């Protein structure tokens, strides 16, 4: 039939969140990763940030009753650490179908700063031609900017470009209703710190709607999960 754009906004405006696989982490996130928002995970190598980028990429495919949005993911690789083998282990843990899972994850390595900005330019067309995409992950988003504008001498210029790039990401998330996650090796900012063994701690460092505080979770062979 013939609708009004107001009906279309009401029918589509509902809060969409994507589970991390850990109930505890979800709690810290008021349910999970949210569309129309950019969420950053930052911390040291192995703190959990990239692993989360792999996990969320599969969970997004899960139906709503299982924590996903029956959507697809784009995984933009900055330092070439993306491993399908991890995606493989995770979709297996959930009993999902591997070839399909892997099939629903667009992937690309951004080789340098200009290619990284170009890719992000191109996503509108991609998410435009394919409405099933509900997740964009940009791992180590600052990597190439730090390597291309090194030192506190170039600090200001670096801040300038990055801010611009990250703005494009926000615009994308809000106009197309997509969840964007960026990670950094160091609206919502989450620090990740190594705890004992495979345990890791997550704490809200910036998020006006999220209660400040931290939680504990684990990096397991099956994926992101609650610590034993």
């Amino acid at each position: 039939r013939f609708k009004t754009a107001l009906e279309v906004k009401k029918e589509r405006m509902n809060v969409k969140k994507i589970s991390t696989g850990s109930q505890a982490l979800d709690g810290l996130l008021a349910g999970g990763i949210e569309t129309r928002t950019m969420t950053e995970f930052f911390g040291e190598f192995g703190s959990g940030k990239t692993q989360l980028c792999h996990q969320l990429s599969v969970n997004v495919q899960l139906p709503p009753e299982k924590g996903g949005l029956s959507g697809k993911a784009v995984y933009i690789d900055t330092e070439g650490t993306f491993r399908w083998e991890r995606i493989e282990n995770m979709a297996k843990a959930l009993g999902l179908d591997i070839d399909n899972v892997m099939n629903n994850i667009y992937y690309i390595r951004a080789i340098n700063t200009d290619h990284q900005i170009a890719i992000v330019d191109d996503l509108q067309e991609l998410v435009s031609k394919d409405p099933s995409i509900k997740l964009i992950v940009v791992d180590s988003v600052t990597s190439h900017f730090r390597a291309e504008y090194p030192g506190r001498e170039n600090l200001a210029v670096r801040q300038q470009k990055l801010n611009k790039h990250l703005h494009q990401l926000t615009r994308l998330a809000e106009v197309y209703d997509i969840a964007v996650i960026i990670t950094n090796q160091v609206g919502i900012r989450i620090q990740l710190k190594k705890s004992r063994g495979n345990r890791r701690i997550a704490r809200v460092v910036d998020a006006p709607h999220l209660p400040e505080g931290e939680v504990v979770f684990a990096l397991t062979e099956e994926g992101i999960r609650d610590a034993e």
